[PDB]
């Protein structure tokens, strides 16, 4: 996966945003940016790639009561355990629309 | 933050997607969905809210060489330490455009 740097140049980081000028298949170049805030996290002072979608390592997702997400998730030891999270923690009703905050 | 469930009903989860019918300010209702894959992660078998943007707890972000993101990040003990991550791990050049994979 990845390896952009092999076919790009003039890469720069400002805040969480990477910008680079990258070679297109047909020759010629394009400049683009990617915001890394959604995919990199700080874990106890170390930059980590954010977990892969929880759907890939959890199964049997259900609404428990009015606001809890329940699932069976794989531990690092590769066994499934019961877990839940209160979606009221961060999911709001903003004028009729569900929004993360 | 959050608290959608107080003014919504017919909430349901299918995979990573919450759908609910929520009260608008002017009365009446709207049905909407939110995909939770970007904001919830599996940490060792427990569902967790994904880290807040790393920009909030890291400072002095820099491109180190051709592909490394370097920063000083806060530990849980609230001290800043040096860290880096190879952006070549997951950032690709797809036909001239930077894309996460």
């Amino acid at each position: 996966l990845g390896k952009f740097s092999q076919t790009c140049y003039n890469s720069a980081i400002q805040g969480s945003v990477l910008t680079s000028t990258c070679e297109r298949t047909n020759g010629g170049y394009n400049t683009s940016s990617i915001d890394l805030n959604s995919v990199i996290e700080n874990v106890d002072g170390s930059l980590k790639w954010q977990g892969s979608n929880f759907i890939e390592t959890c199964r049997n997702t259900q609404l428990a009561g009015s606001s809890e997400l329940a699932a069976e998730c794989k531990t690092r030891a590769q066994q499934f355990v019961s877990t839940k999270i209160n979606l009221d923690d961060h999911i709001a009703n903003i004028d009729g629309t569900l929004k993360y905050e």
